[PDB]
């Protein structure tokens, strides 16, 4: 999967250790129907690994989230689930000259929580494309 | 393509499609800036004798009422006018490929962050949300 080798790379990119315990836990939540819970993750993988307690799932857990990888879902008085990230893009697009220009804009919450009411969706994430002139081809056109 | 689509909406809107709307409308497709009644009249009056600024500013009223040209207004200046590019929201479930237009209403925040920070003069948007169907999701528990 790609996306196993991706998380890998920003787990090498921040010094932390790839060792078989995370490999194992992040392409377990890759593979993952819905978000699992650590005990769900956990169970998976005792078979192949020993000393593998529950706490150093969580505890890896942590990790892949500080790092960005996962997010905890929390539900007050319950077991959370981690939901494996998929990221956001934003690029403006020139109609002139056909350049792109990625920026970052603080989510989409708003507009995901009601396409999800409207379509029925359950969203991972979305993709915004603006349009318009660079600055450099304004300059030409004359604005 | 534009002009194309915009008559297609005129006729629809149920509005004539005279010479001057449609070199009004192709003059505004064909146009980088947001021009004024009188840059639009300037352009085209030597091809329609009766045409007055009037006949140009009751036209763009026409083609704001079917959605086609926004007005703007500022300080103590004539309006400029806008001719509109539709937005578009989709969600595309990456399980079965279904897409499903939404509608939402605007994103001017957004936009006007995108301008700010690229330096782009800003026309309109597309926005892909990528999820699971209800199908799918039900399917999977
Ligand atoms: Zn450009
Ligand atoms: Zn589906």
């Amino acid at each position: 999967a790609h996306e196993l080798k991706e998380a890998l790379e920003t787990l090498k990119e921040t010094g932390v250790r790839i060792t078989p315990q995370r490999h194992a836990i992040l392409e377990y939540l890759v593979n993952s129907m819905a978000h699992p819970t650590a005990d769900d993750i956990y169970k998976a993988l005792e078979g192949k690994f020993p000393n593998m307690s529950v706490a150093t799932v969580y505890n890896n857990l942590r990790v892949f989230r500080e790092s960005g990888l996962v997010k905890e879902l929390t539900y007050g008085d319950a077991s959370s689930r981690f939901d494996f990230v998929t990221s956001d893009h934003y690029h403006a697009i020139c109609e002139n000259c056909g350049k792109i220009v990625d920026f970052h804009y603080p989510g989409l919450d708003e507009v995901e929580q009601l396409a999800a009411h409207v379509t029925g969706f359950k969203v991972s994430h979305h993709r915004l494309e603006i349009y318009g002139v660079c600055q450099e081809c304004s300059k030409k056109e004359n604005h």
